[PDB]
This record gives structure tokens, C-alpha cells and sequence, in this order.
């Protein structure tokens, strides 16, 4: 029974969580989103209406300028970017910033991911497994030469320095990405959390502000080490908090047979 | 050692399968891509020859048409488009068909993802240890009923029906989608498979062809719906195969105790 009221406790958290983060949202962005398309609609009658420009052809406007976006940021296929896009399926970010065009692009990218996303999972959590035992080794170390009266390595200790080596990760990803693509600090912020949690909106995107690409390989090569990097820290961080949780079903299935 | 020699080798396969992922999509697209951009080049300078567009009113133009892209999609934060927005952020499937324009909306959906995704993690795995648990239940009865010799369930069964399950999940969601978006069968088995894998591209995303997220409230609830059941589903098949290789570097280093 036990399994069966945890997992009813958790469908009922995440929609009152769904219901609560739907009402934040709309209570924030409501306002500014009836604001801006007014102005947008202001604008385009002025500037539809100052040349006079046929409806057909602002749809075919329209269709040319939406398409012509990923062409603006350089050439996404040759080996640089089609590499950006194999990490950002496997990884799962999936920011679209290029998406495939043909359809047999789009079957390869099925087959890719089909076996990309296995692949990567193991690999983040051997990683991040041999991150974590070379951290409470270090800890232990540390603790000795401090003279302390236990050499022991609480769960907090570890729970410390994963949370101090996510906001380092983070800190470090907005101070360069700041520096690199111009954004403000803070939205080097955003993009580095919207990236290494692998939400990935792709609304900002690195790279992708000039021919860097081709132009900028040092900056590409950073970019993608410290994407998997990043990956890998944040990752360890979460199973270390969640494992406790994510085994608890199982457990108890298992005592249940006694 | 041995756990050294094997997160070696998923590091070593994971650079490999990026080099060939990235040889491959190079293969496939970049012929594409550039006939793509001559003909985009090519309407653009008839379209701004034909009115004598001028270069910073073509530039604004570009800057209207590209933001008012989300608006013309129906309103996207009155609250059934938050609780989709929201949807896409916990789950990370991450679409960016619309993302917070404020900075205030931007520091909220990072508090709000930092807890949301913990709890849809632990959320999904209790869900998919009941459902697999209810499988191997339902395989027993069926396999007693039917006199076999053995009412064993195997491993090979249950990655029967969990490969079983996941391929007509994405047949009945590219149905679905494929009548109601009027997108192809294949675009639409595509958007299924890249919605439940949770990389979310956003080059396909259900409810925004139209008023649709106003005007037609089952087909969102069907669409919520869908992508909570087939995650499940999928992440249940996912975690069915990998266990097996998720706890190997634990286990090998709590042996290397003895
Ligand atoms: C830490 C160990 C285990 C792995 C280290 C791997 C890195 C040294 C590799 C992985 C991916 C590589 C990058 C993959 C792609 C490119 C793009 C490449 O630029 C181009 O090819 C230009 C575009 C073109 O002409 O097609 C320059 C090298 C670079 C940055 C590579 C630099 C070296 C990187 C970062
Ligand atoms: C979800 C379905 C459709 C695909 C599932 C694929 C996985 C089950 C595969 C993909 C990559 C595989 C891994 C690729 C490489 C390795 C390293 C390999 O390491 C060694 O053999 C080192 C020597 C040793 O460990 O003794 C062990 C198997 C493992 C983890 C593989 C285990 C099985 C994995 C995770
Ligand atoms: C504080 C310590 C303990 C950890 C963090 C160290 C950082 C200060 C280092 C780590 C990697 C470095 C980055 C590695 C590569 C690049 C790309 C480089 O890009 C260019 O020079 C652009 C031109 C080109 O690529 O050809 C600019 C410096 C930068 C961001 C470096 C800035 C300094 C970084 C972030
Ligand atoms: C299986 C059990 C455990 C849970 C079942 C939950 C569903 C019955 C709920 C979850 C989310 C709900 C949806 C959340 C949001 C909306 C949008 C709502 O439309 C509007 O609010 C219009 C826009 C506006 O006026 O703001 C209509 C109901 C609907 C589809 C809801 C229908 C009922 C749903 C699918
Ligand atoms: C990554 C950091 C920043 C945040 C980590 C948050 C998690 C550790 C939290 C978020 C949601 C929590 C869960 C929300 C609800 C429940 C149901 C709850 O069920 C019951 O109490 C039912 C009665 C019983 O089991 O006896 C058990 C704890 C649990 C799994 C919680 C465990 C801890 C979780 C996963
Ligand atoms: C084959 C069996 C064992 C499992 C799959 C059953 C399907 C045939 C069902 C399950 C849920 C159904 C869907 C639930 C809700 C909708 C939304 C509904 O949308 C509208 O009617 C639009 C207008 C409006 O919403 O007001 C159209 C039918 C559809 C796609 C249904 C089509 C038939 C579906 C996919
Ligand atoms: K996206
Ligand atoms: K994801
Ligand atoms: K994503």
C-alpha cells in the first residue's frame, strides 16, 4: 500500500505544482505580453502601411524572414555546427537553433538519439559516480590534515560542496558567456541554467551571434567542454540529493515480499 | 580499476558517436542548407528591389516579424499557455515557443524548474515502478492462464512490452496530432518521439496553428495529457533497460571494499 499512497502523494504535488506555477506565470507575464503586441501591431501597420506593401507578399515576407533566421547565424551543417547539434540531441538541450530540414535528417535524428540518449545517461552517471568518490576522498584528506576529530564524510559535507560547485559552474559559464556574446550578466546566467539543466528553450543560444562557428574555434571548443562539464557536475549533484528517493518503490516492492 | 577502465570507455564511445553523428548529419544536410539559402537570398532581394525597402526599415522589419512570431500563436500566458509553459519547463521538454520575457518571469522559472524538476524525476520513476509492476502482474496471470509451463516473467518479456508500449504510444500520438495539426504522419510521429524523448526542438509544437490554446479545451487537456503519460511510459522502458548499467560503478566500488 505504502508504494501506492507515495506515488498518490506525488501525482497530487505535481499538478497542485503545475496549478500554482500556471497562476506565478500568468500573474508575471500577462501584462507585458498584451503590452508588447500592441506595439508590434502598431508597428508593422506602419511600416505595412508606409510602403504599401501587398498582403501576399508580407506572408511572403513573413515566411522568407522566419525561415532566413537560422541562415543568418552562419553555416549550421558543415562539421563545427553539425557537432553543436549531435551534443545538443544527445545531450537532450535540444535548443533547435537548427533543426533538421529533410526528412531523412529527421529518421537519422531518431536513430541517433534512440541510441545517443542511453549512451550519454551512462556516461554522466559514471562520471558523475567517480566525481563524487574523488570528492569524499579529497574531503577525507582534508579533514586529516585539519587535525579533526573524525575523519568521516557526512551526507551534508557532500551536499555542501555539490551545491557550491553548481553555483561555481554557473557562475563561471555567466562570466564567460557574459564576456563572449555580449549579454548581461544575469542572462548569461539564465542561459547557463536553461542550458545544464537541459531545458534548453533556445532563446539564447551561444555561437550563433556571428560566423563563430567557423570564425571562433577556441570559443566553440570552450562551449562544448563546458557544456558536457557542466552536465556532468549538475547531474552528480542531483542523483547524490534524489537517489535516497528514486529507490524507494523498489524497496519497498521488495520488503513487501516478506 | 575496472570502474576506471569503464567510464574511459563511455567517454571514448560518446566522442566517437559525436564524430560520427556530426559526420553524418554533415552528409545529410549541408547540400540542402545551401540551396535553401540562395533561394531565401534570392526572394529577399526581389521582395526588397520590388518596394525600394530601405535597409534600416528592412532591419526593423526583421526585428517585428521575428518577435511577433509568439503572438501570432493566440495568447500564450493567460493560464492554460502558462500551465503548458509550465509543462514544458518541469518536464525540460523546453519548446522556447514562448519563454518568459521579463526578468523577473526569467529568475522565477529558474526557482521554479530548480524544484520542479527533482519532483517530476521522483514523480516519473514511481510511476513507471507501479506500471512495470502491474506488467509483470497482468504477464503472470496471462502466462498462467494460457497453462504454460512456467508462470516466469522474464526480462526479454518485459522489453518485449515495454518496446511494445513505446512504439504504439508514438503511433497513437502521430494519429493524433497528425489528424488535429494537419502535419503529416511522419511529422507528426517525428514531433511525438523528439516531444517524449524531452529534447523539445519547438520546429513542431501541438496547440499553437491556431486560437487553439482559447477555442479548443479538450484537445489541450488531451494534448497535457499525452505528453504526462508518454513520458511516463517512455522513461519506464528507459530505466527498464539501463539499471542494469546505471549501478555498476557503485557497485563495483562498494565490492572494492572486500
Ligand atoms: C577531455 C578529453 C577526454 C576529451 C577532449 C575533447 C576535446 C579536445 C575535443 C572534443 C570536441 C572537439 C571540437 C569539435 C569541433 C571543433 C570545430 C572545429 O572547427 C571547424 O571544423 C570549423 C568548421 C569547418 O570547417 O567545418 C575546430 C575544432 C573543434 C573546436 C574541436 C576542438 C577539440 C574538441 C573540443
Ligand atoms: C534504449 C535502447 C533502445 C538502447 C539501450 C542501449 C544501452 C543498453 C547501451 C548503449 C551504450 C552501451 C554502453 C556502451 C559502453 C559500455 C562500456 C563497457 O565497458 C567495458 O566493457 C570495459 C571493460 C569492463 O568493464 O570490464 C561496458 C558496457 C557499456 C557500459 C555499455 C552498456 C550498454 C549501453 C548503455
Ligand atoms: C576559477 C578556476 C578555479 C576555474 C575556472 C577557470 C576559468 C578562469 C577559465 C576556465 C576555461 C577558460 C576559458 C577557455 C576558453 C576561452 C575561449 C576564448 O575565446 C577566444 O579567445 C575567442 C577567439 C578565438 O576563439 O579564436 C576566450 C577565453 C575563454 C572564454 C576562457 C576564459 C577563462 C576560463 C573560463
Ligand atoms: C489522471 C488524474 C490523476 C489527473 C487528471 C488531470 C486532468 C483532468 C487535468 C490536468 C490539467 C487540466 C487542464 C489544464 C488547463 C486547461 C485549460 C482550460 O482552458 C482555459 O483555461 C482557457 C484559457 C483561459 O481562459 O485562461 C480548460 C481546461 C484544461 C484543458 C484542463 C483540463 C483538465 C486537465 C487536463
Ligand atoms: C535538487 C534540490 C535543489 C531539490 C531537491 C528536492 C527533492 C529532494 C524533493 C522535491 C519533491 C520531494 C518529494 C515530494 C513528495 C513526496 C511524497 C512523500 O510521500 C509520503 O509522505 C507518503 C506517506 C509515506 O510514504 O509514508 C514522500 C517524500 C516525497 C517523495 C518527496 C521527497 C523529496 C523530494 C523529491
Ligand atoms: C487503441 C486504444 C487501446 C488506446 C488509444 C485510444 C485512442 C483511440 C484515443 C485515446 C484518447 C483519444 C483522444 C482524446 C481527445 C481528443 C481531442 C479531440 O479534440 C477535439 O474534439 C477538438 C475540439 C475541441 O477540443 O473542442 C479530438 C479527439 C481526440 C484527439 C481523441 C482521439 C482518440 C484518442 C487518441
Ligand atoms: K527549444
Ligand atoms: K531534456
Ligand atoms: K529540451
Amino acid at each position: 500500500k505504502r508504494q501506492n499512497v507515495r506515488t498518490l502523494s506525488l501525482i497530487v504535488c505535481t499538478f497542485t505544482y503545475l496549478l500554482v506555477g500556471a497562476a506565478v506565470f500568468d500573474a508575471l507575464e500577462s501584462d507585458h505580453e498584451m503590452r508588447e503586441e500592441e506595439k508590434l501591431k502598431a508597428e508593422e501597420i506602419r511600416i505595412k502601411g508606409k510602403y504599401n506593401i501587398s498582403s501576399e507578399d508580407y506572408r511572403q515576407l513573413e515566411l522568407v524572414i522566419l525561415q532566413s533566421e537560422p541562415h543568418r547565424a552562419g553555416v549550421q551543417w558543415k562539421f563545427a555546427g553539425s557537432f553543436y547539434f549531435a551534443i545538443t540531441v544527445i545531450t537532450t538541450i535540444g535548443y533547435g537553433h537548427a533543426a533538421p530540414g529533410t526528412d531523412a535528417g529527421k529518421a537519422f535524428c531518431m536513430f541517433y538519439a534512440v541510441l545517443g540518449i542511453p549512451l550519454t545517461l551512462v556516461m554522466f552517471q559514471s562520471l558523475g559516480e567517480r566525481m563524487n568518490t574523488f570528492v569524499r576522498y579529497l574531503l577525507k584528506r582534508i579533514k586529516k590534515c585539519c587535525g579533526m576529530r573524525n575523519t568521516d564524510v557526512s551526507m551534508e559535507n557532500m551536499v555542501t560542496v555539490g551545491f557550491f560547485s553548481c553555483m561555481g559552474t554557473l557562475c563561471i559559464g555567466a562570466a564567460a558567456f557574459s564576456q563572449c556574446e555580449e549579454w548581461s550578466f544575469f542572462h548569461a546566467y539564465y542561459y547557463c541554467f536553461i542550458t545544464l539543466t537541459t531545458i534548453g528553450f533556445g532563446d539564447y543560444v551561444a555561437l550563433q551571434t556571428k560566423g563563430a562557428l567557423q570564425k571562433k574555434p577556441l570559443y566553440v571548443a570552450f562551449s562544448f567542454m563546458y557544456i558536457l562539464v557542466g552536465l556532468t557536475v549538475i547531474r552528480a549533484f542531483l542523483n547524490l540529493v534524489v537517489l535516497r528517493f528514486l529507490t524507494m518503490n523498489s524497496e519497498d516492492e521488495r520488503r513487501d515480499a516478506e
